């Protein structure tokens, strides 16, 4: 539903090594949307494995705004891996808590899509 | 400095609390230009302060593309709070739209040029004093 | 062998509680030992879950002594996860492994210690 | 004041770099006490950079006991920079952060960090 959904931007390495590494990425979502709004964005930073078992290893930070007295307490830390289900990366990805990750790579080095999140 | 620029991207809040909380906001750098490429990407995870001093204080992770046996050895974590410099160095009056829309320096003296858009986006060009 | 073990020491929470909750604990390795040093230090947050398949899910940050202009690269990030080889205090205690094939032997005491040695398998 | 403040351990590189580099180091805290219990655990990792304003500049990790469900939740991320009142000799003494919390550490000559954490948030 529209309602669990949010917009998602970031970039990628849309000209990788040839020597085995994996493709860094990153993108941001900004947690409101027209339903809701939780006052954080994330950012994941990670890579995209290719080959047999697909993946996209990521670690995200997650800051809430908070007032200065709170800021010491404004961000969580974690890591989340997706699997799939410029080529590469392209398509609908989960990750572990079953949150849906849906992108599209330019190839100039954008991602574009939506994320919506398993938990809350 | 064109060796040196990058394109980055990213969300904020749009409609952040009235509470007196600060507005969340993150962007990512890939750092790939038509010059350069060190295969990886940072992104910045923070809150925008307004003000007479306006503020974004942020934590970072900086993944580089790694072999699968070096993978536990390729993400860098660090943190940075920007300053801003234009249109001054105050929030100057506008919203959270307005106060981060400018070009802003952190400690390290990289320079983040960005506007902010109406519903929720961030565009604009990064470029680093280390690296 | 020596060359690969080092002196670990943390804590943890010696009364978690009883509600599905894990138990938090952390702890830190100095990259020194009698053979070599490495000049840094990782610690590794985390919670200790119980049951059948009990697991120790951490983050840790790995610093390393840098000059001032190479502080901003000092840090890595990551997350290990530990299994146990053959009471949150005899849930700690053993010999654990994580996904890189390392080995943490530990003791955790009633007064929230944590004491062990540590082989890393990458480090 | 016994009930503010957490016991702390740690290690430090005992034989730094002479090249100018900081000194690596890392503590842990379990905010159990005899009057409190969080059930939460810190861990500083960092390093000591001396001269005449010393400072031991920090990332930290504080993991919560969450259940499964809300582990993802589970742990915060910060950095706290330490100025010193007033390496081994470096390291021991007591020493502020941001926030004006108080960690007051001994550094053994093999590299053990002992002593006690007070936060001035909560
Ligand atoms: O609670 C918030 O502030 C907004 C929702 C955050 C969901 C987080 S983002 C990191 C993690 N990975 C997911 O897929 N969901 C959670
Ligand atoms: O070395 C790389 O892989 C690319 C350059 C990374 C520069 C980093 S991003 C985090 C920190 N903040 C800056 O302004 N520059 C450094
Ligand atoms: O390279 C170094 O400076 C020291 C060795 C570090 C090994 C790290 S600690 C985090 C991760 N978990 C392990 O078991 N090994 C690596
Ligand atoms: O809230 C908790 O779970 C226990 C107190 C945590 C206080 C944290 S530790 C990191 C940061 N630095 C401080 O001096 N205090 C806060």
């Amino acid at each position: 539903n529209a309602e669990s959904r949010y917009v998602l931007t970031g970039r990628y390495d849309s000209a990788p090594a040839t020597d085995g590494s994996g493709t860094a990425l990153g993108w941001t979502v900004a947690w409101k949307n027209n339903y809701r709004n939780a006052h954080s964005a994330t950012t994941w930073s990670g890579q995209y494995v290719g080959g047999a078992e697909a993946r996209i290893n990521t670690q995200w930070l997650l800051t809430s705004g908070t007032t200065e007295a709170n800021a010491w307490k404004s961000t969580l830390v974690g890591h989340d891996t997706f699997t799939k289900v410029e080529a590469g990366i392209t398509g609908t990805w989960y990750n572990q808590l079953g949150s849906t990750f849906i992108v599209t790579a330019g190839a100039d080095g954008a991602l574009t899509g939506t994320y919506e999140s398993a938990v809350g």
